[PDB]
């Protein structure tokens, strides 16, 4: 159904929706795994479906039609807590590449494409535990894509490799991130 910002779980599936209250989106759960997104000359927002908690080795399948008519990204998507890590698994983006800005550490090639490895610092921004200073960790993909597979245990030991020492897993989701653009989007995780 489609509902105001909140979290919980649908059809099997938790589900976070967030937005910054500008208007232009629509959330709605669909059956089993599926979400399905559409706005118009909206504000900031997150939405999708996925697991809480996740875990460091779950192999993640997506599915549907990505549609972004601008600055929009897809992305697996989560939370650590000792440390406190703010994640991206970038599969697809729009007009703006989300990594902009951000320091590049290496390379990790996992499921078809080579993804470049990013991090910046967030200081006292919001958190899953309140207001907080954390890194935010990145793997961008090269070969962008709407549906496959992604096997978050590669991305999780290249960025071990670099640094990173991920602890406990919080949520975990496949999520279409918009930002003052317009689009639609109507996924499937499994």
């Amino acid at each position: 159904q489609t509902i105001q910002p909140g979290t919980g779980y649908n059809n099997g599936y938790f589900y976070s929706y967030w937005n910054d209250g500008h208007g232009g989106v629509t959330y709605t759960n669909g059956p089993g795994g599926q979400f399905s997104v559409n706005w118009s000359n909206s504000g900031n927002f997150v939405g999708g479906k996925g697991w809480q908690p996740g875990t460091k080795n779950k192999v993640i399948n997506f599915s549907g039609s990505y549609n972004p008519n601008g600055n929009s990204y897809l992305s697996v998507y989560g939370w650590s807590r000792n440390p406190l890590i703010e994640y991206y698994i970038v599969e697809n983006f729009g007009t703006y590449n989300p990594s902009t800005g951000a320091t590049k550490l290496g390379e990790v090639t996992s499921d078809g494409s080579v993804y470049d490895i990013y991090r910046t610092q967030r200081v006292n921004q919001p958190s899953i535990i309140g207001t907080a200073t954390f890194y935010q960790y990145w793997s961008v993909r090269r070969n962008h894509r709407s549906s496959g597979s992604v096997n978050t245990a590669n991305h999780f030991n290249a960025w071990a490799q670099q640094g990173l020492t991920l602890g406990t897993m919080d949520y975990q989701i496949v999520a279409v991130e918009g930002y003052f653009s317009s689009g639609s989007a109507s996924i499937t995780v499994s």
